[PDB]
Order: C-alpha cells, then sequence, then structure tokens
C-alpha cells in the first residue's frame, strides 16, 4: 500500500527552503495536514505553503523561532487539534577555526540546532504520550559524525542532537512513539532525503532510535561497535598508567567487536569486571 | 619506562573530589605543575566553595607535589586557564572533567534544568578548551581529554539534557581532532564509571564504594602522556576495564534509479538492505563520506 499520511499532522522546521520545504512539499502531497514553519532570517513559510494549497494540500504557516518551540506546536493543536510529526530541520552555520569561534557564535548555533530542537520536541511530547502516537526526526550532519575543520560549535550541536534522540528512544518507545537521526547531503537534491524522512516518520514503520546519513540516492546507517577491552587491574594491586600503555594493542583491537545497545548492558559488563577481579 | 609529566603543567576541571580528584592527585605524583579547578558547589549545580580545591591542593601537597588552586566555575573559562599561564607559565594538558546532574522525565525538564546541563558541560568545556588552544598551537604541543558517559552514547531514561550535552562534547572533540592534529594537540574523549556523589541513586552503595575513581585515572593519564599517539578515541573505562568504541556503517542501498522520482515506498522496499551490517564498513572522515556521495551520482548515472 503506498504511503499516505492522511489525517497525520506534521510539524516541519526551517521550512521555507532546502531539506524542509522537500519534506513540507512530500508530506502534504500524501495527505499530511503540514504546520510549516520558518523564521524568514514571514514571507519564506508564507510562500511554501501556497505551493502547498495550490498542489491540492491543506497546511498553515508559523513564523516563530525553534527557540520558542511551545509556540510552534501551538499552531498546530490550535489549527489542527493535534501533531503526529515533528521533523526538527532549522539550523544556521556560523563556521570559524576553533580559536575564533565567538560566545556568540557558539550560543547561537546551539540555540538553533539543539536548544530549538528540545523545545520544540518537548512542546509536542506529552500529546504524544496521551495519544500514543509520534514520529520524530532529528537533523544531525556528518560534520557531528566525523568532526570537520571549522565547524566545533557545529559539529558538538549536531552530535548532541544524537544525544537527545537516543534517550528520547528510550522514554517513548512504549507510547509508540518513535525518534529517529538523520545526517543528510546542486545535484544533492533535497528530494533525495525526503523520502527517507518520510518512511522514518510513517505509521507502518517500526525503526526507533536510528542514525542515517543520507543523500545522491544512497542511504546507510550507522552504529557504534565496541571492543572487548582489557582488564588491565589485578586485585590488591594499583592500577598503572604503565599497565594500560602496556596494554593498549589489546584495548584497541577490534576483532569479535561486540555491539552494545543500551546502558544497562554496558553497566552489568563494568559491574562484572569487578567480579572477575575479586 | 615509568610514564612522567615532568615539565608539564595540567589544568583539570572539577577537581575538588570523584575523577577529577583522583586524576589531579595522580599527576601530581607523577611529576606534573597541576591548576585544580572547583567551583566548590552541589552536584545539582548549587553553590560554591574553596575548601573543595583547596583540600586537594593540600592532598597534593602533603603528597610531596606541586598544585595551585583555582575556584572559577568552568563558565568562566578563561580564567582557568590565566591560573595556569600567571602560576606556571605553560599549560600542556586539558582534563575537562567538571560536571552536574538535573535529572527528570524529558516532559518535566525545564528551560533552567536543560541549559545549566549545557552551560556547564558542554559550553563549559568548550570555554576552558577555547582559551587554551592558542598556547597549544604555540607550543606545538597538547593533550585534551572530553567527559562523556554511556547515557550520552546509549541515551538513558530521565537524562535528556544530560545525554545531549554529553555525545555534545565528542562531537566538539571530533573536530578538535581534526584541527589540532598539524600541532600535536590530541584531543580523546572517556565515558567512565566510578563511584561518586553524582552516581549514588544510579548504584547500589557498594558498588559506589568499590567502583574507584582510581580505576579510570590510569587511562586519562596515558591518554595525555607525551608518548601517547592515540587521537580522537572514545572509550568506556571502569573496575580496571577499558574498551574502545568506533562507527560502523551499512554498504546500504542506492535507491533510486536514472530518471525515475525516489519513492518513499522504496526506502520502505529496500529496507532490510539498507540496515543490514554484514561487511559494514568503518567511516572516519567526513571527506570520504562526501566523497561516497558523489560516488553514488556516478554509479547511477
Ligand atoms: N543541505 C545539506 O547539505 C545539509 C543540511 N544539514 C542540516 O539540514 C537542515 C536544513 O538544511 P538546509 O535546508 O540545507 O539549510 P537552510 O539553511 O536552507 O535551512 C534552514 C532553515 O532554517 C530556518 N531557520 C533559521 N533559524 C531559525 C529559527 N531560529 N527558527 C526557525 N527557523 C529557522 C531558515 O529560514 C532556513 O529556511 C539544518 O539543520 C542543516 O544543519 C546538515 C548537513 C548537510
Ligand atoms: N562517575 C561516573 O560514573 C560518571 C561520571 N561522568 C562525568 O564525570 C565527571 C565527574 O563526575 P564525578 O566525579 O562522578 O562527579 P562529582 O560530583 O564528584 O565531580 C564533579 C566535580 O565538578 C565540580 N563542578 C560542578 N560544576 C562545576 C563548574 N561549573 N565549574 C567547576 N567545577 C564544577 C563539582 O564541584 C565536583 O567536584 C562529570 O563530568 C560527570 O558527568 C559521566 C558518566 C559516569
Amino acid at each position: 500500500s503506498p504511503l499516505r499520511f492522511d489525517g497525520r499532522v506534521v510539524l516541519v522546521t526551517g521550512a521555507g527552503g532546502g531539506l524542509g520545504r522537500a519534506y513540507a512539499l512530500a508530506f502534504a502531497e500524501r495527505g499530511a495536514l503540514v504546520v510549516v514553519n520558518d523564521l524568514g532570517g514571514s514571507s519564506a513559510a508564507d510562500k511554501v505553503v501556497e505551493e502547498i494549497r495550490r498542489r491540492g494540500g491543506k497546511a498553515v504557516a508559523n513564523y516563530d523561532s525553534v527557540e520558542a518551540g511551545e509556540k510552534l506546536v501551538k499552531t498546530a493543536l490550535d489549527t489542527f487539534g493535534r501533531i503526529d510529526v515533528v521533523v526538527n530541520n532549522a539550523g544556521i552555520l556560523r563556521d570559524r577555526s576553533f580559536s575564533r569561534i565567538s560566545d556568540e557564535d557558539w550560543d547561537i548555533i546551539q540555540r538553533v540546532h539543539l536548544r530549538g530542537s528540545f523545545q520544540v520536541t518537548r512542546a509536542a511530547w506529552d500529546h504524544m504520550k496521551k495519544q500514543n502516537y509520534g514520529r520524530i526526526i532529528m537533523t544531525a550532519s556528518a560534520s557531528g559524525i566525523y568532526g570537520n575543520f571549522g565547524q566545533a560549535n557545529y559539529s558538538a550541536a549536531k552530535l548532541g542532537l544524537l544525544g537527545l534522540a537516543n534517550t528520547l528512544v528510550i522514554e517513548g518507545r512504549k507510547n509508540n512513539i518513535h525518534c529517529n537521526t538523520i545526517a543528510p547531503n546542486e545535484a544533492l537534491k533535497p528530494e533525495y532525503v525526503a523520502p527517507l524522512v518520510l518512511w522514518l516518520c510513517h505509521e507502518s514503520c517500526e525503526e526507533n532510535g536510528g542514525l542515517f546519513e543520507v543523500g545522491a540516492g544512497w542511504i546507510g546507517k550507522l552504529r557504534w561497535e565496541r571492543t572487548l577491552g582489557a582488564i588491565v587491574r589485578k586485585r590488591n594491586q594499583p592500577m598503572t598508567p604503565e599497565a594500560v600503555r602496556d596494554n593498549w594493542v589489546k584495548i584497541c583491537d577490534f576483532s569479535n567487536a561486540s555491539k552494545p545497545k543500551s546502558i544497562q548492558e554496558s553497566t552489568g559488563g563494568i559491574i562484572e569486571v569487578l567480579h572477575k577481579i575479586d
């Protein structure tokens, strides 16, 4: 069956252009009731709404800053009586070599990207819980996953978003609230990522807590792997940095690495290590 | 040969107790000139006192080492480095360890609950590190430690603010690793497990007393030693065990075909492939990621 969002209210932030607008247009065309938001920095959002209405879809605009998150969800509620999907897309760039990053260059990036997504997602959270339905998208970036010269501020905010999502996955799974994160990328058409966002935000999708790099027509998934590592301490004998150095190769050897999935498992391993030594 | 830090100046933020304290004592015992910083407040973000830092500096002195205290909040990062510059004249290593908790279920995290965690953990580390950056570049040497956590890596109920800040620190380090390379400035991240005032509520009491901060100090000392070459690593450490983490990426799927609109249904149809990790690759750079997307265009056309 073709992917429809009929009756689903979808809030997209920073949807005045690029990726956002492309999601706004992709969603509405499949029956979604879209709340198009964009700080317009008011004509930015209005233009996309128009495109949607003209296309035979339904939508309304919101002109507030994601910093004013509560307001973006209010527009979804006051206009459609609910909120099902939140795509956190709003973002800006303030690239500088690390030493030249001013306090403001840092703060503004955290405010729009991270604090913005926290405010908006927090405003919709209880509504999603009470109704037992929610699909959330966080927009990370390769610069966050890998790092990238001149983007210390941006890379920290993007991975911070992943951290936020990891927890939301835990707190929301019981109420059918899914949260996934993407790292998207002239020829790199925004319509090449939109389909992944639509799938990840569909009611038939069961993916929760995934991290995805998207671009050019390709999609890949990322996860952590951890080395079996080494116990470099013996009971009654103080642990030394020399033991760490002398076991460095083993500690860093990824052969048969585990694929850790929760904090419990990690904590459980540490407690078992303590028991083996004792 | 035993690892020493003679002639090295080490700044440890939040060295008044727990992990920070164990690090400062270990460094000082090995010859390092240590600036022990601590705001002297509680683990919830309320308070200020000079005794936290003063006691550690006293313990170090009694053990025959040399240290000086700094009482500023990491939020005033630049001042910690100044204490290092004014007292010893250089700054070789920065261990960003200062931290607090403000646990609440997501819906109940207030704006201040969020902002204060970010200010101290992330913004504070950025401030302290940024203040030492040019000094390390001039010295053509530097060792930096960011303290993340398992809750940031895996997520953890009631800590959305904390977990975002902690992985946020990792994204900061990812970049510092690239920018500090030519100047021998290494930056590594750790996710420690040690019993402290900050962990009682998530650890049976006896487990608290048994998971010593002294079991993680050894790793921190090695990663900050001149002879260590590790740069940009992420390590989980506790009880005497150490392990390393890294990303693995699926080979994935090209769901788009030449002149044929890409659809959501196509993505759904290639889901098993997209999520299969057999022969996954181990990506390490944004350039290789960008090179890859560009190769996808070529393969398709
Ligand atoms: N296009 C690409 O290659 C990549 C994009 N990304 C991320 O994708 C997202 C959007 O990317 P693009 O469309 O390419 O960029 P963009 O800059 O065109 O889109 C951001 C949108 O955010 C809106 N905005 C800015 N501040 C706002 C605020 N305070 N409140 C509400 N809206 C606000 C802007 O008006 C703009 O339309 C961002 O989060 C960006 O970091 C990440 C990696 C690569
Ligand atoms: N112990 C554990 O199992 C884990 C610890 N961590 C992290 O390790 C670090 C240290 O944790 P613990 O030693 O266990 O806790 P702790 O509470 O004993 O030590 C933290 C120290 O930071 C100081 N501090 C707080 N806010 C400060 C500020 N603004 N400026 C300067 N100093 C400040 C406190 O006074 C305290 O001495 C933190 O960043 C924590 O989030 C992360 C995961 C697990």
